[PDB]
């Protein structure tokens, strides 16, 4: 039980945070030239979100797989200079440190 809360408290954290604004809906394939190319799996905290609430992490791991998803892909197809990267390298450290300061 306490896997998946600590989950939904990162999960809300990320989805509120400033830096969150790249990763709140799924990318768009069509208005974002080559995503559908370069990323294979995309993910994002809706898709979190909707998997969480359905009940569908079995472990803490596979939530933090999703997580790291979404700030691999992030890292993969953008710059990370560019405004989408430099949030995602905010969003990553954030996710990274919650994580660790609970496991
Ligand atoms: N509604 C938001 C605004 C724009 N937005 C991106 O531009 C983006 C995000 C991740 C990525 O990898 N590439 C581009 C995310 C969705």
């Amino acid at each position: 039980h306490s896997d998946l809360t600590f989950c939904e408290i990162i999960l809300m954290e990320m989805e509120s945070h400033d830096a969150a604004w790249p990763f709140l809906e799924p990318v768009n394939p069509r208005l974002v030239s080559g995503y559908r190319r370069i990323i294979k799996n995309p993910m994002d905290f809706s898709t979190m979100r909707e998997r969480l609430l359905r009940g569908g992490y079995t472990s803490s791991e596979e939530f933090a797989a999703d997580a790291l998803l979404v700030f691999d892909n992030c890292q993969t197809f953008n710059e990370d200079d560019s405004e989408v990267g430099k949030a995602g390298h905010i969003m990553r450290r954030f996710f990274e440190s919650r994580w660790e300061e609970f496991y």
